[PDB]
């Protein structure tokens, strides 16, 4: 029964590294993507004063 | 009769030397077989490590 209940918690309760890893990766593309874009936004001001300012 | 309980005493509680040293032998190869998959299982989540790192 300790082994039982022992393999029944792991699958709820432990992590899953083979998911979570990717589960992260995910986001730190994710970041870079967001930040790269964000550097591209706020030069959208930028074309407003070179336009005629 | 006492020659005759004796034997039957020999039967009921003396060893048989053919028998226990296969048990001995075979629980010596299970011990063995259990030491060598066990420091396989010791490894299975050095196998997780690969996934961030």
């Amino acid at each position: 029964v300790n082994e039982n209940v022992n393999a029944s918690r792991s699958r709820i309760r432990d992590t899953d590294y083979a998911r979570e890893t990717t589960a992260m990766t995910k986001a730190q593309i994710l970041q870079q993507a967001s930040t790269s874009v964000l550097a591209q936004a706020k030069q959208s001001p930028s074309a407003a004063l070179s336009l005629l300012g």
